[PDB]
């Protein structure tokens, strides 16, 4: 039962709430290590917890790899978004983070630590504003400002540290020295004046991807991403990821989960309790699979429950009720299907002859109220009203799950095993365009006209 429930606080094997907010993860040896920070009673840096696991669902407490006792300046300060990276050369784990006074946010500086072991007590080094010796001034103080940060290890073995500089208006990508413990140079300035936060740097197939968020404090916002063949330059524009609130969370880290079947990229986020006036320690977590439609097209769907099999390297949606269904039209006798049985995103939904194919099989996931999710079997995509249309003739397609109301459907029994499937967005029924009775008939959205082309029978398979 390797299933995770988003919007909650995961519990470790001990039965206690996991506290690794704004944390990250590292895959070394046979274990996945989850680092993170958490405040105390005075909302100050208490410690950087570390959790270990092989299945990525059951986490074991390993203590604080970093504490407020590890250093004199760690006593009364703010530490958030701590990330850990491994060095093949040295053989030691280097840890980066964001440091503040605890009184204010004027000291936008980065902090560094390291240890010979992953779950061992780290030794704090120093806190500083990158390029301090260069003499450069960034808003009153020497050295580039450094708040929200993250680490990345390239294929060539070069370490990288990224953080928000120039009052969180610009992103600075710093190249680290071979030891990962110092900054070697300023690789490039990314997305200037665009004010992107909570950056996550990853790589797939010679393509670098940068998942960022907006700057609106606790309030969740529209997450975005970009790609490039080179870190120095060639970066694309910003493309929206997830919904308008990133499913009520903020991106924190993204790691490749490799297994026998292949590689599935895992997304980590934080549902900050600050949104509803709660303390940082009451923040929940949101884990979702990061899917790659193409080298240039990314997808971040929202599953209320996610199943993970680290061994095989598969991250997909968890369906509570695996019961398969066929939706047969009363008028045509055809069943609900996907055009050309495609698994592509935004694929047109059409009616087709009952041929017992996968494309014609659908799950039904309850999502509160009298509404449900109609999910295709051949493709985990959900039945969706294109562009959240509220007009007659509005085409229906299969799209990535995004918790949108244009993906919620209510079944209204009309008798004899037939239903009127209305959308939650406007209330219009699933309709076969122009009363079509042939294969390829466009499935659309239309007002309840009492027509038989709007009536569907639910059949178990
Ligand atoms: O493309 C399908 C997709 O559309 C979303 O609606 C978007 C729409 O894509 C976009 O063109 C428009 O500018 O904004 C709409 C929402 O704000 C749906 O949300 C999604 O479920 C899919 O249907």
């Amino acid at each position: 039962e390797g299933v995770i429930v988003n919007g909650t606080q995961f519990k470790d094997t001990s039965g206690n709430v996991i506290h690794a907010h704004g944390g990250g993860m590292l895959k070394h040896g046979d274990y996945y290590y989850w680092y993170g920070e958490y405040r105390d009673d005075s909302n100050l840096f208490l410690g950087v917890s570390c959790y270990r696991s092989k299945d990525l669902v059951n986490w074991e407490y390993r203590g604080e790899v970093l504490s407020r006792n590890s250093a004199p300046e760690l006593n009364h300060c703010n530490i958030e978004r701590p990330k850990v990276m491994y060095n093949a050369s040295t053989g030691e784990f280097v840890m980066w983070m964001h440091w503040e006074n605890g009184i204010n946010y004027g000291q936008a500086r980065a902090a560094v630590a390291y240890s010979k072991t992953p779950d061992g007590k780290f030794t704090y080094i120093r806190s500083f504003r990158p390029m301090q010796d260069t003499g450069v001034m960034d808003h009153g103080l020497p050295g580039y400002m450094s708040r929200d940060c993250n680490v990345f290890v390239d294929t060539d073995g070069k370490g990288y540290f990224i953080s928000a500089a120039n009052e969180n208006m610009d992103l600075h990508l710093y190249e680290l020295t071979p030891d990962y413990k110092n900054i070697a140079s300023l690789k490039a300035k990314l997305f200037v004046g665009q004010q992107r936060e909570a950056p996550c740097l990853i790589k797939r197939n010679g393509y670098y991807y940068l998942i960022t968020s907006g700057c609106t404090g606790w309030n969740p916002n529209q997450a975005k991403y970009a790609y490039s063949k080179d870190l120095a330059s060639g970066w694309s524009q910003l493309y929206n990821l997830g919904n308008s609130t990133t499913y009520r969370s903020q991106p924190t880290f993204i790691i490749p989960v490799q297994g026998s079947s292949g590689t599935s990229y895992l997304y980590m986020g934080d549902r900050w309790a600050g949104a509803w006036g709660g303390k940082v320690n009451d923040s929940q977590y949101v884990w979702l699979p990061l899917n790659f439609i193409s080298d240039t097209t990314l997808e971040l769907p929202y599953y209320d429950s996610v199943k993970i099999d680290a061994s095989s390297g598969i991250i997909s949606e968890y369906i509570p009720d695996t019961t398969r269904y066929k939706l047969v039209n009363k008028n045509s006798g055809k069943v609900l299907d996907v055009l050309d049985g495609s698994v592509d995103n935004a694929a047109q939904i059409v009616q087709w002859t009952d041929n017992g194919s996968l494309s014609q099989q659908w799950y039904l996931v309850d999502v509160g109220g009298g509404y449900k999710k109609i999910v295709n079997v051949k493709s985990g995509r959900a039945l969706d009203v294109k562009d959240e249309s509220k007009e007659d003739g509005g085409v229906l397609i299969q799209y990535t799950s995004n918790g949108g109301y244009n993906q919620h459907w209510k079944f209204t029994d009309i008798g004899d095993g037939y239903y009127k499937i209305s959308s939650r967005h406007c209330g219009k029924l699933i309709d076969v365009r122009k009363w079509s009775t042939e294969d390829g008939g466009i499935i659309q959205q239309w007002s309840d006209a009492g027509g038989t082309n709007q009536h569907w029978k639910l059949v178990l398979v």
